[PDB]
């Protein structure tokens, strides 16, 4: 089973706590970070506000869950998760693995904000919202642009699925997988989801390819993730 | 432009002619086979029935059209395209490049019959459906199975759209289009695509590997689309 990152919210209005859940594994399938994997995730989940990036405190009965040092406003907001760099061993030769999950929340039932979820927080590889979820229809085009090392990266796979798409025999051995959009980014790294469902949304993009410094590693791999809501 | 294959089949009763396209090019629009490519395309389209595989007659207005030879009863037939094999250099190698296109063809309503469409015909890559789409509701599952070479083909990425799913670009990029579906088959091939829409719907998948005869060409790259009816 392959583990993933990813980030999800539960709906927030003004002046109260954001509870915050970070994925590790099986979209969407929550689970505790187990004790040889906690070294994995040493540092907390990040909150993006106008004020920047805050680190969230781990409270809850598992330790995935998040809330935030303060009560939130109403706005447009970022919560971001990472799996931090490891070394792995392959045929052979060195890899490193890093993983990156970002979600948007918006607090309040009108907040379609877009002045902090746009900007970039410096995800190696990361999936930058160019819009808002809140004002996109089923049907509809959301646009996002893909970056790798603070750059576009074109001809990158992004797909995209929501909770409840793939269902269907779910276990410890089975796929539930499938996808609900594919397509690849162009030359400014920018791709168009088109949503056919409303739901929680999943966004993914991964990427493949040389360590910069070569006398201590050979390969990279970041996985990347993008979270929100379509529709009300 | 990309220029991929994909087949088509317009609404056809029982005892009439069947009337085919063949599209080659950005799905969906259809435009005629460009003079240097005609080589390309040097055997026709085949109908696919009880009797076997029979070839079509390319009649109409455009050189993509194709009428059966004899009308078609009530049924489930497949109508395959091919694109055949030609070499072309990269970097430097030679590469080989094949394509297949087959459309399930419902003719009569209420046909629902699976003796036909679910035998391989024996393209290189190929997607054999496992049901009938006409049995397939929205939201529900459409297994195909996926073949190479005669066999199974495992962790294989099968995308699948539809006509009016993604509405743009008509030469600015030319590049692929936008897919609905997207996912990877088990160890025996197969692979269920869930449809969301109902329209016109075109499955695909590509394999790309090494050539046989390493003394003649180096790569080979095959796409087949499989296209049918959802509602
Ligand atoms: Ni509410
Ligand atoms: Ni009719």
């Amino acid at each position: 089973m392959v583990h993933r990152v990813w980030v999800e919210t539960a709906h927030t209005h003004g002046g109260e706590y954001l509870k915050a859940d970070l994925g590790y594994g099986e979209f969407p399938e929550l689970e505790p970070i187990a004790k040889d994997r906690l070294h994995i995730f040493s540092k907390p989940m990040q909150l993006v506000t106008e004020k920047g990036k805050e680190n969230m405190i781990q409270r809850g009965t598992y330790n995935y869950q998040y809330r935030s040092n303060r009560p939130v406003k109403d706005g447009s907001y970022l919560v971001t998760a990472e799996y931090q760099p490891t070394f792995r061993s392959k045929n052979s030769y060195c890899e490193q693995t890093r993983m990156f999950g970002k979600n948007i929340v918006n607090v309040g039932h009108e907040s379609a904000d877009t002045a902090i979820i746009t900007k970039p927080v410096g995800q190696n590889l990361e999936i930058v919202p160019l819009d808002n979820p809140a004002n996109i229809h089923v049907g509809e085009r959301f646009k996002v642009r893909v970056l790798f090392r603070g750059e576009p990266l074109p001809n990158a796979t992004v797909t995209a699925t929501f909770d409840g798409f793939d269902t269907s025999d779910r276990s410890k051995t089975h796929k539930t997988e499938a996808q609900a959009f594919s397509d690849t980014t162009d030359g400014k790294g920018e791709v168009d989801i088109i949503p056919l469902r409303q739901g929680f949304w999943k966004a993914s993009v991964e990427y493949k390819a040389d360590f910069p410094d070569q006398s201590l590693c050979q390969k990279q791999a970041n996985y990347t993730t993008l979270t929100f809501q379509i529709g009300h």
